[PDB]
């Protein structure tokens, strides 16, 4: 028996959001609770930097709400998927950031159903590029030329 009650989809700064978003009452809709929304949230926007997150607490009937959000959109997984870890000790040789076509394409192909896009070379430059312009860089993607 699965059926979301209430989802609140919107953008909260990160790094700065306080217990009175621009949602507030119309979030409490779970247990009525605001900070240990923005304080996991701060938790989180706290631990990378500031920026923007396109929040999307799910609130599911038993009062649950599924969200993962941290840096700024495609980051929301393409930063795992790539490597911003954290800025370590040491230098992470490698360019910060680096995702390879697997990782985009799946990452794009549950981010494009259907909806404008359709193929996957399309969704998939879409996720690739969106890293590209957030500094990281396709790993994979084998520039296949004379093959």
């Amino acid at each position: 028996m699965k059926k979301v009650v209430a989802v609140v989809k919107l953008q909260l700064p990160a790094g700065k959001a306080t217990p009175a978003p621009p949602v507030g009452p119309a979030l409490g809709q779970h247990g009525a609770n605001i900070m240990e929304f923005v304080k996991a949230f701060n938790a989180a926007t706290a631990n990378m930097g500031d920026a923007i997150v396109p929040v999307e607490i799910t609130i599911y009937a038993d009062r649950s709400f599924t969200f993962v959000t941290k840096t700024p959109p495609a980051s929301y997984l393409i930063r795992k998927a790539a490597g911003l870890e954290k800025g370590a000790h040491k230098p992470g040789r490698e360019k910060v950031g680096r995702i390879t076509w697997e990782q985009v394409l799946e990452i794009a192909k549950q981010k494009m159903p259907d909806l404008n896009t359709t193929d996957l070379e399309a969704a998939a430059r879409m996720i690739a590029g969106s890293a590209r312009s957030m500094g990281v860089e396709v790993v994979g993607a084998p520039e296949v030329k004379d093959a």
